[PDB]
């Protein structure tokens, strides 16, 4: 059974076109990212799609169809009155639609509601990643869940304004800090590597363990890290060692961090395309499997360096200068994304907040093993994609980790 | 930079005190629209701070469980209600940080919710631990919860039982439908009817003023004392600090922000009348026990009208304190919540700490060395203003103001000019 959703009360009277952002248009982005919620105890079909339909007056655009447009490569959103977000009502990967290249820009907002008996059930959300980021999305699914909470309106209203905000340069300029991490190849494809079948796997981590393992970097080094450096240096280290990486190939580390305050100006409190850009930390492989790991820690920690106003402008100009050029980052990329302390908690439709989060894609940040941190004696889930050649050694890796025999040189 | 959140904990009652669910419905003073925000503020400090805060948390969550519960709009008339359960926690935030005041910075140190997100967490803690035996305390408590007494009811009963107290030594009261219901024949007097107006389409905190900067002026005991000598060479009358003062930075950002010269504009501060009912409040009571109180004129008269006559304006407006001015202000709210309660625009809130007692919240580490308030949206204003609390010349307390950026240029140059005693009172 499939509802197709339209806004409650229709705002568009004619057709419109709206660009995208520089960010939106990376080629890294050309995927439907897919995430599910689940929550215990009006039924939530009829809650969520009348959410939907009172949001869609503000976020009519994720009712829209991407295509390419013939000038440039790059994604425009049609956007037109009769248009509509598909709800499907309703093995874990059949709880999220999986649509493909043409499904994913015909339709790159797409909801799955699954009640079953057992009291509780699962939203499930494959929204193209071209049109927003995690943020973005959250913007969205919490104006939808303070509307099923009895909301007078939603609260924080939608800017788009997109090439606008996060528009080039008029004379376009990138900084070493960009052109270091990326490449031109036409011919090269992120995500279409010969690495086998990817595995997916989750490990529990506790907050006890990783106090245990800073404390021991601390002595070793003097400097404290972050959970996310720490954990993070040994989580590459362990996957690159049992992907058994040849010493010399160049690897990388990936994360997304918000911009949004950082801009100057701030982007509006509203903006919820992309606003995320990909910080990186580069080494040899054998240099990674050998060296401590309060070094690969380290290299982490200045990864962050780079945030800057500067660092975000020299980003989007190397976009306008190079999108049709094949723009990446290279082999042996690891993703990283940090999900512990979102505010998964404020999606709540009546039912509570959710009791678990889970996201199903493998492609993102440029990589195919993309790794998360989940949210909650006390810890959380580490999820690693990972090929599946590497994952028994990998198994065994966090099982020491599990232990704290972290092997730290 | 560099702040990290170390993790999350769900602090829960040590003891589970109900069995089965549990709707709690509030007062009509809960429930203005007014208080439909997350108040957020912070105390600053020199086994854990951590550690200490969540058992003390935990064991006061045994009589104070609600601020653990969610806040709903009920079924039969769009009121909040608070559901309580089994299972529910407060959230307590640990963070720490080193490294270089920083305005976008203090903000990491409490939760920052929506009006709407507040309700699914109307209670959030954070404990932010730095560098030598330092540490931060934030809060981001619901207004329709509670007061500030009310929460400082809740957060002494928390230093208490850190301090090794055998049980908690005031019992909190709810009650609530009952002690602040309205009366069976609603009556709403002029002084409540003359401050308030119906608009279901207005947003007090919703106008577009542009974006609302933060800034902090120390004011010295001897420019106020030059202050109030004057007005009473000019006027024999005499006034204090909030009187004068307040005239003052009224008019000022008022001035400041160009308001057109027939526009009616507010001063707006909030009472306790827990002493005043009859009969009284319970000193348990711990939600809203508080009304405000206004005084109003065209912009025109104040930006112009000398000092003392705007002071005189604010001096009269506690006359309207009084048990029927809260039973009309009740009974209004009764009668019309459906209908968009607010006091306008032009009103400027403003809020007194001066005096309360900080230094009792001592967890171990002493009282408070400074508190802060973060929140810009109260008392229906989007530019409240407050008296920060003391540590002969350079002797004085700051005062915060939340005033649109267009405006802060003019309002710096009048604390300047008060800062060096050139006031012009006409
Ligand atoms: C207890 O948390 C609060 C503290 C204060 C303090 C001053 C104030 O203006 O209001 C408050 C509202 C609250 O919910
Ligand atoms: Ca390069
Ligand atoms: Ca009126």
């Amino acid at each position: 059974d499939i509802a197709l959703v339209q806004p409650s009360h229709q705002p568009l009277s004619n057709d419109q076109t709206l660009s995208l952002s520089h960010l939106d248009n990376d080629n890294n982005l050309h995927v439907s990212f897919r995430y599910l919620r689940v929550y215990s105890s009006e039924s939530p079909s009829a809650v969520v799609s009348a959410s939907l339909a009172t949001a869609l007056v503000h976020y009519y655009p994720l009712a829209g169809s991407l295509r390419r447009s013939a000038s440039d490569n790059r994604f425009e959103l049609l956007c037109s009155a009769g248009q509509s977000v598909p709800l499907v009502n309703a093995f874990v990967e059949r709880l999220v639609p999986d649509p493909t290249r043409e499904e994913g820009m015909v339709n790159p907002c797409i909801l799955q509601v699954t009640m079953f008996q057992c009291g509780g059930w699962v939203l499930g959300a494959s929204i193209h990643h071209a049109i927003c980021d995690g943020l973005g999305a959250s913007l969205f699914f919490n104006a939808m869940a303070e509307l099923a909470r009895g909301a007078t309106k939603i609260s924080i209203e939608p800017v788009w304004d997109r090439e606008r905000l996060l528009g080039p340069r008029e004379k376009p300029w990138v900084g070493a800090p960009v052109r270091d991490f990326l490449s031109l190849d036409k011919d090269f494809d992120p995500y279409g590597q010969a690495i086998g079948d990817v595995k997916r796997d989750c490990f529990f981590v506790t907050d006890d363990s990783l106090d245990q393992l800073k404390a021991q970097l601390l002595e070793k080094s003097g400097l404290n890290f972050t959970t996310f450096e720490a954990l993070g240096a040994y989580i590459w280290r362990a996957k690159v060692r049992a992907a058994k990486t040849e010493e010399k190939e160049n690897v990388k580390f990936v994360y997304s961090i918000n911009i949004r305050r950082l801009m100057n100006p701030p982007l509006p409190k509203g903006y919820w395309g992309n606003g995320c850009v990909p910080m990186y930390a580069q080494i040899k492989a054998g240099e990674l499997i050998e060296q401590p790991i309060w070094k690969t820690a380290e290299l982490i920690k200045q990864s962050k360096s780079n945030t800057s106003d500067e660092y975000v402008r020299s980003f989007i100009d190397f976009q306008e200068l190079h999108h049709k050029d094949g723009i990446n980052a290279g082999t042996g990329v690891t993703g990283f994304t940090d999900w512990r302390y979102l505010g998964h908690s404020t999606i709540d439709f009546g039912w509570g907040g959710p009791v678990t989060v889970l996201p199903l894609s493998n492609k993102l940040l440029g990589s195919m093993e993309p790794c998360f941190f989940l949210p909650y004696d006390s810890g959380f889930k580490v999820l690693v994609n990972l090929r599946e050649s590497a994952m028994p050694e990998f198994k065994e890796a966090m099982d020491k980790f599990h232990k704290g025999e972290f092997a730290l040189s």
